[PDB]
């Protein structure tokens, strides 16, 4: 079970108030970085559960996240006044052998 699960592409937004829910965060960062699709939340049917401060946002574009990452990255851009930072969430994707020309539906080689 190699690591890779190479599909869709999300940025990791850590270092904000759990105060907000995903439906803002999307928002504040519709803003902050245009391209995203959605954003999730990671808690047990709560996001003010385990205290957690942090959301992923889904952008359609591979790009779309790659480039809206070097604008948070730096921390230039806050969200409500508290500081954020954008990670890679992908630990260690395939790119190493397939990179360029990414397909998604091996259906017909």
């Amino acid at each position: 079970g190699s690591s890779g699960s190479s599909g869709n592409c999300r940025l990791f937004i850590g270092g904000i108030p759990k105060m907000k829910k995903r439906e803002e965060i999307l928002e504040e960062i519709a803003k902050v970085t245009e391209g995203v699709l959605d954003v999730i939340v990671y808690a047990s049917a709560a996001d003010k559960m385990k205290n957690r401060g942090f959301a992923f946002v889904e952008y359609e574009s591979h790009r779309a996240a790659a480039m809206a990452r070097r604008k948070l990255m730096p921390g230039r851009i806050q969200l409500w006044g508290h500081q954020i930072a954008v990670d890679w969430a992908e630990p260690e994707i395939d790119v190493d052998e397939d990179v360029m020309e990414t397909v998604s539906g091996p259906s017909s080689g």
